[PDB]
């Protein structure tokens, strides 16, 4: 089936209601406009999107709602690097290196802490500047991420 | 002449002590490791840095000191974008989207103020995010700047 405008997010009903197959993305699948997937319920889908969310699809995001059935979205967990900054000049450092590696960023729950995927070049970059970081298994989700709006 | 290392910066000592002659840089002449210069008075210096600030030289650099003799640097003013973040979530996205631009960024005097230098492009970028900004005509000093490793 495709889908080319998302149905609204499961925040936004009860999902008790409804019969619900998530199809499984990965962060970096989560900006793709055209893209195949199979649900877990095996369901072969395509997204077109003609109108695409400016940060990549997010968790729960609904592709299809037809009676009492949806497809939604569900972000795998990846290896991630938490960044923890101690001052507004270390954020202000982390985030101009990051972006000149062109590297994707999210928001973290406070305002000095952040998470970028895992890349090796990011981890010599933050031990090189002395950030503090640590490696863990989490989900990057659309909603916290930061965007690039002019791209060289 | 010919000069191989700093000597230290004006700020440590009392200028008028001495006879200052500067050189005049701009802001994207200051990461130079080997150049050519003419001083405001005319004398010929050639840099030759073996281990030059990784910043770049700042104001008040002194290349040259001898007697009561002087060769510092200065950085001339150039337009700049100056930007006010109103929180530390848009300095960070301020930070980042310039950061993707490759653009120079300097600190400001609050730590929610930023300088970059006058672009077009940066600007375009600045008003599409709703940040607020200005340009108008200021120094980019060195020891201000955000770099890249
Ligand atoms: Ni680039």
């Amino acid at each position: 089936m495709i889908i080319e405008r998302l149905v609204g997010n499961l925040r936004d009903l009860n999902p008790l209601d409804f019969s619900v197959d998530y199809v499984d993305l990965e962060w970096f699948e989560t900006r793709k406009k055209i893209a195949r997937f199979k649900t877990r319920q095996g369901k072969d889908i395509a997204i077109r999107l003609k109108d695409a969310p400016k940060l990549g699809l997010s968790q729960g995001d609904i592709l299809f709602k037809e009676e009492k059935e949806i497809i939604a979205v569900n972000i795998l967990d990846s290896e991630v690097i938490h960044i923890q900054a101690k001052s507004v000049a270390e954020v202000a450092k982390i985030c101009y290196e990051i972006g000149n590696r062109h590297a994707a960023l999210y928001y973290g729950e406070s305002q000095f802490e952040f998470k970028t995927p895992f890349e090796k070049p990011t981890l010599a970059l933050l031990e090189k500047l002395g950030v503090q970081n640590r490696v863990l298994s989490s989900k990057l989700d659309s909603k916290e991420r930061l965007t690039v709006s002019m791209p060289h």
